[PDB]
């Protein structure tokens, strides 16, 4: 079945201290897999639907997005800005 995304992530505006929390779900078989980006580099081990950072501050601000894929297709999900104010 065709690797769709179906729940993009949210671009977030956050003050230090707050909960970072971007999403991306897809569906397909083979079931997708994900890795997730910022500012061109991948951010190691995330490699979940979910990519969550607890309390926020200057260093998480950025742009970032999901790769979603298996071993026929794949989508990147849209781009996303975290502003830290």
């Amino acid at each position: 079945s065709k690797l769709q995304i179906c729940v993009e992530p949210t671009s977030q505006k956050l003050m230090p201290g707050s909960t970072l929390v971007l999403q991306c779900v897809a569906v397909g078989s083979p079931i997708p897999h994900y890795q997730w980006f910022k500012n061109e580099l991948p951010l190691t081990h995330e490699t979940k639907k979910l990519y969550m950072v607890p309390y926020v501050d200057l260093e998480h601000q950025g742009t970032y997005w999901c790769h979603v894929y298996n071993d026929r297709d794949s989508q990147d999900s849209k781009k996303v800005e975290i502003i830290i104010d």
